[PDB]
């Protein structure tokens, strides 16, 4: 995974990390074409802990290789440290949405949702718990592809969940009950929140649960209440969003039977 910094363009800054500013940039591979590449820098990284905590990401990173999941490309470990992935071109998918709301077809919103489910189905084979799906975690390579990756402090820390809960900032309104109640996570509770960010794809970035207080959120599920079915969507779309909220995780659906359902809708939608 080494590369060599030579054949790295660096470009301007797209953003700002935990451990330095984040690029984009062009790498010229010696084995493969020319690829568009966001760039990881690391200030402080001549530190064996700091270099150890950054690093962390391509470590996790490296294990999957699959068409809707953000590509780690490589490794930069001489100072100063980089961490090379593909560059996703349009950027946030809430923002892309939300600019896109009157030019989008529901067959492109649809696609997404089964372009997810394909990378969520992978990472359910692999039996990795993402914890996170939500739309704010889903980056757009071009107008009919998706890319499932991951971002915030919490991911290097130690403890996690601990750190959002310090600044309020668990993701209440995305988590299944029993992550909520007990702080368990399971392909089951994924399947929760991809519910959540189908929903979100829906409403084209609108955030689910908007001016309700979290406290309230909880009383709500338990309750029985769910998100309303979105304008436009398909009612065998909002019937499989209803199933990944069964409040009992044993009755919510696998990725695999997601990925042949919303295949069935997309086909259905597009004829
Ligand atoms: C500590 C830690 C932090 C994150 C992860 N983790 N886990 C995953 C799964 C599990 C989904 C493989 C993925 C990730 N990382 C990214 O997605 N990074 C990541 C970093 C930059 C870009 N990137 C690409 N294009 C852009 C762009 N236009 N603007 C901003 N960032 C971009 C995309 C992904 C793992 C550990």
């Amino acid at each position: 995974y080494e590369i060599q910094r030579e054949r790295i363009e660096l470009g301007r800054c797209i953003g700002e990390g935990q451990f330095g500013d984040v690029h984009q940039g062009i790498y010229m591979s010696p084995e493969n074409p020319a690829l568009a590449v966001a760039i990881k820098t690391c200030k402080n990284c001549t530190s064996d802990s700091v270099r150890e905590k950054f690093l962390q990401e391509a470590l996790t990173m490296r294990q999957f290789d699959h068409p809707h999941i953000v590509k780690l490309i490589g490794v930069i470990t001489e100072n100063p440290v980089w961490i090379i992935m593909e560059l996703c071109t349009l950027g946030e998918l809430r923002s892309f949405l939300q600019v896109r709301k009157y030019s989008l077809d529901l067959a492109s919103l649809i696609l997404y949702a089964y372009q997810l489910s394909t990378a969520l189905a992978y990472l359910e084979s692999k039996r990795f718990v993402h914890r996170d799906i939500a739309a704010r975690n889903v980056l757009v390579s071009s107008n009919d592809c998706v890319k499932l990756g991951d971002f915030g402090l919490s991911r290097y820390m130690e403890d996690s969940t601990y750190y959002k809960a310090s600044k309020g900032k668990l993701p209440i309104k995305w988590m299944a009950p029993e992550s909520i109640n007990f702080r368990r996570f399971t392909s089951a509770s994924d399947v929760w929140m991809f519910g959540v960010c189908m929903w979100e794809i829906l409403m084209h970035g609108v955030k689910p649960f908007q001016g309700v207080k979290n406290n309230d959120v909880i009383g709500r599920i338990e309750n029985g209440e769910r998100l309303p079915m979105p304008p436009n969507c398909p009612p065998t779309l909002y019937s499989l969003m209803t199933k990944c909220w069964a409040y009992d995780p044993s009755r919510r659906p696998r990725f695999t039977e997601l990925k042949a359902q919303l295949s069935t809708i997309l086909e259905e939608e597009k004829a």
